[PDB]
């Protein structure tokens, strides 16, 4: 989130050394070799879990309001930061 890529993938890859059973810290990984440009270990990760993720689904097959608004809020506020943002691009 604050865009520290080389130190994300610094404690999801320690993560995976410690537990490697979680498919959402994998695809943390590659979502951080994707921000990084790194396209060929960015694959090999979607590969693994692509296949993981159809072992996960045959596995399990074989064996508010008031949170929701600030969601919203929050991509609302997301949305004007980024309209400022284009606003400084244009010029």
């Amino acid at each position: 989130e604050i865009e520290s890529y080389e130190t994300a993938k610094e404690f999801y890859e320690l993560a995976i050394k410690s537990e490697p059973d979680d498919l959402d810290i994998r695809v943390s990984l590659a979502e951080v070799y994707y921000r990084l440009n790194d396209p060929e270990t960015f694959k090999h990760m979607l590969v693994d879990v692509v296949e993981m993720r159809k072992h996960q689904v045959d596995e399990t097959l074989h064996r508010a309001e008031r949170e929701r608004i600030e969601r919203e809020r929050r991509i609302t506020a997301k949305v004007v930061d980024k309209y400022e943002k284009m606003k400084k691009f244009e010029l």
